[PDB]
């Protein structure tokens, strides 16, 4: 008998690696071809994104399989660990069948291979069971809908730093100066070859800062959350899904604009990926509120001290993201400059946020 | 005042993902010139290889003090939250520096970089420290060199499962088959483009399994651990260290050998890969038998009940690795077969290891 918490963090680190595969392809493609190509670059840009939001779904589906799996079995073993193990691994097969099958649709291999893996991951699950029911006293207290927020937790931890580091990762293993081109085609100068590369550093500090907050807003959320229900859990698979775009959207603000309708583009799509992440959080809440008597703590019920704070500290980036998109649509003419300032201030707005709280209750006070 | 459990796992994943980051170009290197310049290939990656080693070695000094600081602060707050966010951003950038000095070491601008990433890191955390220390609730009770297992253990899973989804995360970014190459180079067959990536798959595998049973001794290990001391941590750490290059021995001995003398040499090199990954966790695991009294429970004492299973589960993969070396050394002809047989048998041991346990203590209890 031992106790599966590490077994479990394990599996959620695995997951949301495998979760987090399909939107390398995304962030690799170019971020414009420069040859008036538009078209043909955004129509496989369309669809390796619709290709890693279906095998995000399929992996939280699977996740959430296996969730349930290890909530009905409580403790683990040796040949548990190695099952589970075993079942990752088949897991692991589900995007590259996927992508395979729908990149061949015609061909009946490509829907043959994605069956065998998934009657595989339900044979190893049920090998599982069947072991746990041999032996009772690895089941749960109760054997002998809702999800386990640990397990929740841990996913959504290692998709945001996932999503946070992919910039960091690519710059570290890409964008390093090579002496020849640096004392070549810079004429013997480091800085200027690593100013050169100045946009991808601005699109990596902006992405991580708005993967941190929005990861701040969440634990944040999470601390008052005592049962995470089946709703909020799609909800947060959508928010996590929709949050994998941020640094697609901060790569295509940070390049320079072939015109300046591209720019208010750019801004308009990155605004928009920021409001969905954000608003899918808005809702989990919502929906904890709705039955706050058995998914929240007293303490942000409607009446409580940190009632307010929450509500802000979760429609600060949703707000922040419409006036944006306002005033690309209405203004036009500072939306860049609003959309930075924005960047730069929802940082200090979440460090003040408690003065700024006060300071608008104090405004409805004594008006 | 909030718990900072989720806050430290989060950093703990990011400090991984950070540390694995100069592996990825060791594994994007060629497996082998095909035009005789074996030589350079070699060069660039030992240079690569003492690059990777350098940077996962600070990137663990810096994890540690992230560990201790932490340590002596008890509970977070957004305040700390925000800080931390900002140690975990100024970390991040201590690869890219590292690469930088070490690939420009006649320019100042490199080592300046470096230091100056440095002394960030240590502002952030001198602010952390004043922040706990103007607020005493923040300060853990003790205060108002043993490390701390949870650290340890999130820090190992990140590891290997990063580097246990490496291979496949390089299959389904780069080895999907495209339309036009299946139906013109294999003559409209998508079962041969597929067979045609059977050696990355096989070497997929390999890898995945050993890292595996890897993580499945140090999580038995951890299991029965009290308190880890820093000398298991340096253990731990080479360990990890020497775990990330198993990927590439595993790429390399699935690739077809030019001449039969390469195959011997491969797998000589992956063989001492896994004898050092292998040799530092039982190094660790004697270490802590040293003070058994306080580093470890009564089950894994001297004459406990899982004394000689923890020992043998620690000490399989270095007695396969040092048999498979030798067999490369002496025999020479039969040695890529027992790599092969041990690659499949070893598993079977893992998950029958009590029998083969209790079978030997029975051989050696009437001889
Ligand atoms: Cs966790
Ligand atoms: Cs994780
Ligand atoms: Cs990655
Ligand atoms: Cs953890
Ligand atoms: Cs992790
Ligand atoms: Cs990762
Ligand atoms: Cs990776």
């Amino acid at each position: 008998i031992q106790c599966s918490q590490r077994m479990l963090s394990f599996s959620d680190a695995l997951l949301s690696i495998i979760a987090t595969v399909m939107i390398l392809p995304v962030t690799h493609t170019e971020i414009s071809p420069e040859q008036q190509f538009d078209r043909s670059v955004q129509r496989l840009l369309a669809t390796r994104i619709a290709v890693y939001l279906m095998t995000f779904l399929i992996v939280t589906v699977a996740w959430a399989a296996h969730t349930r799996l290890f909530q009905v079995v409580g403790k683990t073993d040796d040949t548990l660990a190695l099952l589970n193990l075993a079942c990752m691994m088949t897991i692991t097969f589900l995007p590259y069948t996927f992508s395979l099958m729908v990149t061949f649709p015609d061909v009946p291999l490509g829907i043959f291979l994605f069956c065998v893996c998934v009657i595989a991951i339900g044979v190893v699950q049920a090998l599982i069971v069947g072991y746990a029911f041999h032996f009772p006293h690895l089941l749960s207290p109760q054997i002998q809908e809702p999800l386990s927020k640990e397990r929740v937790e841990a996913f959504s931890d290692g998709v945001y730093a996932i999503v946070a580091t992919l910039l960091i990762l690519d710059i570290c293993e890409d964008n390093v100066p090579d002496p020849k081109d640096v004392k070549e085609r810079f004429s013997g100068s480091l800085v200027a070859a690593l100013s050169a590369t100045g946009p991808r550093f601005l699109a990596y500090f902006g992405s991580f800062a708005t993967v941190g907050l929005l990861w701040f807003a969440h634990h944040s959320l999470f601390l008052h959350v005592r049962k995470a229900t089946r709703a909020m859990g799609l909800l947060n698979t959508l928010s996590l899904a929709f949050v994998g775009g941020l640094p697609l959207a901060y790569q295509q603000t940070s390049a320079f604009a072939r015109q300046p309708r591209d720019e208010l583009e750019r801004v308009r799509v990155s605004c928009t990926i920021i409001f969905l992440a954000s608003i899918f959080q808005l809702a989990m809440w919502t929906t904890a509120l709705l039955h706050q008597a058995e998914t929240l703590q007293p303490s942000v019920w409607f009446g409580g001290r940190e009632h307010v704070l929450m509500f802000a500290k979760l429609a600060l980036y949703p707000c922040a993201s419409l006036l944006a998109f306002a005033s690309t649509c209405l203004l036009s003419r500072f939306s860049v400059g609003i959309f930075h300032l924005m960047q730069i201030a929802v940082p200090c707005a979440f460090l003040l946020l408690r003065l700024l709280v006060g300071l608008a209750l104090a405004t409805l006070r004594v008006l």
